[PDB]
């Protein structure tokens, strides 16, 4: 729909920016914006 929640620590983020670099790492898990996804 439009929400990226980690699938690590279950961080909750919405697809609402405008400058994403390619390099976000979850600010909790510290884990790569890989495990990111719809949830």
């Amino acid at each position: 729909m439009d929400i990226y929640v980690c699938t690590v620590c279950g961080y909750e983020y919405d697809p609402a920016f405008e400058d994403l670099p390619d390099d976000w790492a979850c600010p909790v898990c510290g884990a790569s914006k890989d495990a990111f996804e719809k949830q």
